[PDB]
């Protein structure tokens, strides 16, 4: 292309071009204000228009990285606010772009997005474009690896809520649940896409391909190998581009990929009918979250080819990655009931068997029982899901969350209480989302969502490294992560935390808080109890936190609330030390 910026501007249209450019800038520069980002967008969009007029003009021949990166470096107060990104600005490309990605702050800890109905409806009415602009800006900076196109989709959902609710009767009760539901759907899409980007960063491109081969095979079992090969290759290119900042290239390839999938929807999946009769961004979102197609009756038996055949060791050694890819494709089609990580574990086990058996004297008899090696890999996570769902349905989300906070604070007591609480709470959501489902779907739901929860923990752990055991689980193997985390126990090497009185000191302010904010306060205390008494049984801790909850409920209903906390607080905390012995 003679001018790439004009090419993208022409293809994407002005609205999406502007939107995606804003997101791109908002992700790299979290701290800068909205007013500043708008002008950068405006300036770029103008330049793109100039190039679209005359492609052989001054600087129009330059690459997107060059143009975007130069514009990033013009920003006012860049060295003061972003010392890291100012060091990058001196470099040429691609070194400078590579520098920018390294220094994206994976968590800035900005204020939580509190919906303000009246003021937002006011801003929505006066200028809806600038209002959606703020949505893009605010979400993008809170999630530096969010997918541009998918974020544009959630902006239309966001807008749809404000059109339905601002002229309507009660502004609070209309928006609040819709913007809570939207924020839940924002967190999940962010988590899914952060796993893909983390997988490139930590494990490389082959790990993303393998995950994608497995997931897509499950979703499109009717699709032949060549169609899946196309989709994976192209989808991996889309994901690689979005993760490495190339949002304009990502949007173009994503749309082209969704276009291909729908042109060939007959032969790929019956479930794509609804998705293909929809507009651009809606269509792509539907394909990505499409339900798995029903099992074809004519799925081939695999023992003949992958277990019984006499020349497997020959076929493996010719093209290892091709033979395993095929196995993975075929074995994933026939198992929607397995999780993605389980299928990759099974594939790694299959590889390992061939590596071993094709060194031995009689290979066929060795690898003849290769499928039976999978049994223990399948049974472990099945009964872990049953055990956790049995517990979840007994005690509910709050106590299930508490059971996991205890479980993980023991595994990693050196990790910060806010992190431990967050991860434990997210793991408890897996209980809510998966245990209600039909029992066949529990395993894939659980482990796939655990991959999101655990990658989040691993991302936070890069930011604040603490435990060597977590580093190992997070970095040794993508497929073995969840089993690795499960295999952790309390290390005796941890020195029990010293009993500061202020750590378990509650006051009247808790009573005014909402339900989840009360819980987080108690759950922070729960984690602090495990840090002080590592060896306390989970059953001891449950007793003690019950006494905390009661104490909170009691003093919140007292005449003099603060007098109750001041009086009963120290008494509870003193007797709690003894009860955890
Ligand atoms: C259905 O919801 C859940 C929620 C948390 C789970 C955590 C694990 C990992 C187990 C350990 C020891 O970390 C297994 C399965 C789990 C199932
Ligand atoms: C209120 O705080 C807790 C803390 C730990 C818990 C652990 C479990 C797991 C098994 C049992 C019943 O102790 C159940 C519920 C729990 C409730
Ligand atoms: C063709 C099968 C490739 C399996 C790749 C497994 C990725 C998990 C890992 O070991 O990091």
């Amino acid at each position: 292309h003679k001018s790439e910026i004009a090419h993208r501007f022409n293809d994407l249209g002005e609205k999406h071009f502007k939107g995606l450019v804003l997101v791109a800038f908002s992700q790299y520069l979290q701290q800068c204000p909205f007013e500043d980002h708008v002008k950068l967008v405006n300036e770029v969009t103008e330049f793109a228009k100039k190039c679209a007029a005359d492609e052989s003009a001054e600087n129009c021949d330059k690459s997107l990285h060059t143009l975007f990166g130069d514009k990033l470096c013009t920003v006012a107060t860049l060295r003061a606010t972003y010392g890291e990104l100012a060091d990058c600005c001196e470099k040429q490309e691609p070194e400078r772009n590579e520098c920018f990605l390294t220094h994206k702050d994976d968590h800035p800890n900005l204020p939580k997005l509190k919906p303000e109905p009246d003021a937002q409806c006011a801003a929505f009415q006066e200028d809806p474009d600038k209002f959606l602009g703020k949505y893009l800006y605010e979400v993008a900076r809170r999630h530096p690896y969010f997918y541009g196109p998918e974020l544009l989709f959630h902006a239309e959902e966001y807008k749809a809520d404000f059109t339905e609710c601002c002229p309507a009767d009660d502004k609070l009760a209309c928006l609040i649940p819709k913007l809570d539901a939207l924020k839940e759907r924002i967190l999940l899409s962010s988590a899914k896409e952060r796993l893909k980007c983390s997988s490139f960063q930590n494990f490389g491109e082959r790990a993303v391909k393998a995950w994608s081969v497995a997931r897509l095979s499950q979703k499109f079992p009717k699709a032949d190998f060549a169609e899946v090969s196309k989709i994976v290759t192209d989808l991996t290119k889309v994901h690689k581009e979005c993760c490495h900042g190339d949002l304009l290239e990502c949007a173009d390839d994503r749309a082209d990929l969704a276009k291909y999938i729908c042109e060939h929807q007959d032969s790929i999946s019956g479930k794509l009918k609804a998705c293909c009769d929809k507009p651009l961004l809606q269509k792509s979102h539907c394909i990505a979250e499409v339900k798995e197609d029903d099992l074809p009756s004519d799925l081939p038996a695999l023992a003949a080819d992958f277990a019984e055949d006499k020349e497997i060791c020959k076929h493996y050694k010719d093209a290892k990655d091709v033979f395993l890819g095929t196995f993975l494709y075929e074995y994933s089609r026939r198992h929607p009931d397995y999780s993605v990580s389980l299928l990759l574990r099974i594939a790694k086990t299959y590889e390992a068997t061939l590596e071993k058996c094709c060194a031995e004297a009689d290979p066929p008899a060795c690898y003849r029982t290769v499928f039976d090696q999978f049994t223990p890999l399948v049974e472990e996570p099945k009964s872990l899901v049953k055990k956790n769902c049995d517990l979840f349905e007994e005690v509910g989300e709050y106590d299930f969350q508490n059971a996991l906070i205890v479980r993980y604070t023991k595994k990693a007591p050196q990790v910060s209480t806010p992190t431990l609480v967050e991860i434990g709470r997210t793991l408890g959501k897996v209980g809510s989302r998966c245990c209600k489902l039909p029992e066949s779907e529990r395993l894939p739901c659980s482990e796939n969502h655990l991959a999101l929860a655990l990658n989040r923990l691993c991302v936070l752990h890069e930011k604040t490294p603490v435990s060597e055991k977590i580093t190992k689980c997070c970095t040794d193997s993508l497929a073995e992560r969840r089993p690795c985390f499960s295999a952790l126990e309390l290390d005796e090497g941890y020195v029990p935390k010293e009993f500061k009185a202020e750590t378990f000191t509650f006051h009247a302010d808790i009573c005014t808080l909402p339900e989840d904010e009360k819980q987080i306060k108690k759950q922070s205390a729960l984690a602090e109890l495990v840090k002080h008494k590592p060896k306390a049984t989970k059953e001891q801790l449950k007793t003690v936190l019950g006494n905390f909850s009661a104490f909170v409920a009691k003093c919140c209903g007292r005449e003099d609330k603060e007098a109750c906390f001041a009086e009963e607080g120290p008494k509870l905390v003193a007797s709690s030390q003894l009860a955890l012995a």
